[PDB]
């Protein structure tokens, strides 16, 4: 065993958690749409061809917001190709994923799906091959009530009431050499500025997300953000961050430390936003949208075998293991501990593609290992993130020094009279004996202690069998105004307090 302490003080707050940090992401990629949310031949398809089993799995995650339709796809996409009668929708070469896109699903059918799962849509505009005119027309088509060509066109297409989309993305991954219509930071900042202006002139109620770096390792990291915000600050509301992690070197202790890098990435982009705020003498604070995050690496060799120009290829289908779920849990706690400045985040992606939900053709939908920590964070993690004072033992790895064994934060929900403690024990050998000072919370009790643990960090789930599932047999006890809890070696823990 090892000992760790954590102070839970009601009056030391980070911020209200914006529920949109529990967002996700659907792109026209692989089987995310075709075979994922939408499968007209499926025995459990609804009247509109949407898989009811996937709808239930999404509703249980309580995802408030879903980014759509990309992703790398968007930068070559024409939105008019996916609206109106199906017979007039063209078949296109999607250059992002070397696939044929039929456009059988486009934005109005995605809005119908989003309504069934209770999610708002974070709509992306193409700033690769397209620009300001397309951006204003899309906003008008979606948001203007009637009495103009594009608003009456949406009505003619069957959608009388406007979609009233609140939050929009100004392009996707524009810094990447892999992007269709890549732009330098100046080129991007300029077209994002001018697109943002005409979008907000159509509908001043909207909010805009400007594109940050595609990952912390970009050669343009930080320089990009500063230039793009210099060009856009007065017209935009958020800046994005993207990051995937993987365990390519089979080093569990170094892998689980990677959330420390994610923490650095967040604090760095906040600093940039506040630099440019000061440069401009602006009163407005720009916040972060962490609108692509997950584990990704398993599918790299399978992906290389897929021939180009198929419909709905089985691309980017990682099968997650137990250690992947532990890192996802560390990433979620990292988002929560930044609730003051991270207001939107998207688990990338929701179905089949780098995803917590997987499907089989004509067959079942199932929960990956990573589904459970995401569900727990979304369902139990609404309220105020408290500022922790942690005393934890530490270890050093290949890439990181003084890595706490304990990753933890507490969320206080005043309306429910609940305090929830999320905790990962990174220790590969020892139980962590955690003592939490809750003197500041009068007359509380342990409701339950949920634990996700498995002896084999490489164990996966499948359609047939889910060996990696939570139990409710955690030993957390509240006495003498202290919560004492055993966190098993290599575990995710949700300790729920109320009364
Ligand atoms: C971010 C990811 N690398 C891709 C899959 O989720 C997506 O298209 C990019 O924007």
């Amino acid at each position: 065993t090892k000992k760790a302490t954590m102070i839970i003080e009601k009056d030391f707050k980070i911020a209200e958690i914006d529920k949109r940090i529990y967002g996700s992401f659907i792109e026209h990629l692989g089987r995310a749409v075709y075979g994922g949310i939408y499968e007209p031949g499926h025995p459990q398809a609804d009247e509109n061809g949407f898989r009811q089993d996937v709808i239930e799995l999404v509703k249980e995650l309580q995802v408030p917001i879903i980014r759509y339709p990309g992703g790398n796809f968007v930068s070559g996409y024409n939105w008019e190709d996916g609206v109106g009668p199906k017979e007039q929708r063209p078949r296109r070469l999607d250059l992002a994923w070397k696939s044929v896109e039929t456009n059988e699903i486009g934005l109005n059918e995605f809005m119908d799906w989003a309504k069934m799962v209770g999610a708002e849509v974070n709509m992306a505009v193409n700033l690769g091959t397209r620009g300001i005119d397309a951006a204003r027309n899309l906003v008008e088509y979606c948001n203007h009530p009637s009495g103009s060509y594009y608003s009456d066109l949406r009505i003619a297409h069957g959608y009388k009431e406007p979609h009233k989309i609140k939050t929009w993305c100004l392009g996707n991954e524009m810094d990447g050499p892999w992007q269709i219509g890549h732009k330098t930071a100046v080129e991007y900042g300029r077209i994002a500025c001018e697109a943002a202006k005409v979008m907000k002139w159509v509908d001043p109620t909207i909010e805009l997300v400007v594109c940050g770096s595609s990952n912390r390792n970009m050669p343009t990291f930080a320089e990009w953000e500063a230039t793009v915000l210099d060009h856009t600050y007065d017209h935009v509301d958020y800046i994005s961050l993207h990051q995937y992690y993987g365990n390519r070197d089979n080093d569990t202790a170094n892998y689980l430390a990677l959330s420390l890098e994610m923490d650095d990435f967040i604090r760095s982009v906040v600093a940039i936003a506040d630099y440019v705020k000061a440069k401009k003498r602006s009163k407005k604070t720009i916040h972060l949208s962490f609108d692509e995050w997950n584990v990704w690496y398993h599918s790299n060799e399978a992906d290389k075998l897929i021939e180009p120009w198929t419909v709905a290829p089985p691309l980017l289908e990682d099968i997650y293991n137990f250690e992947d779920a532990l890192l996802v849990g560390c990433m979620l706690i990292t988002l929560m501990k930044h609730a003051d400045r991270v207001k939107i985040a998207c688990l990338a992606q929701l179905v089949n593609v780098i995803a917590p939900i997987m499907t089989e053709k004509n067959g079942p939908a199932w929960k990956q290992t990573i589904y459970y920590p995401f569900m727990h964070a979304s369902v139990y993690g609404r309220g105020v993130a408290l500022h922790p004072v942690i005393s934890s033992p530490k270890y050093d790895s290949k890439d990181f020094t003084d890595v706490p064994y304990l990753e933890s934060i507490a969320v206080y929900n005043e309306e429910k009279e609940e305090v929830t403690i999320f905790a990962v024990n990174r220790d590969m050998e020892d139980a962590l004996l955690l003592e939490c000072d809750v003197r500041s919370f009068e007359d509380y009790r342990v409701i339950e202690h949920i634990v996700l643990e498995h002896d084999n960090v490489k164990q996966t789930n499948s359609a047939q069998s889910s060996p990696v599932v939570p139990h409710r047999n955690g030993d957390a006890q509240l006495s003498d105004r202290k919560v004492s809890a055993t966190l098993p070696k290599l575990s995710w823990n949700v300790i729920r307090l109320g009364k």
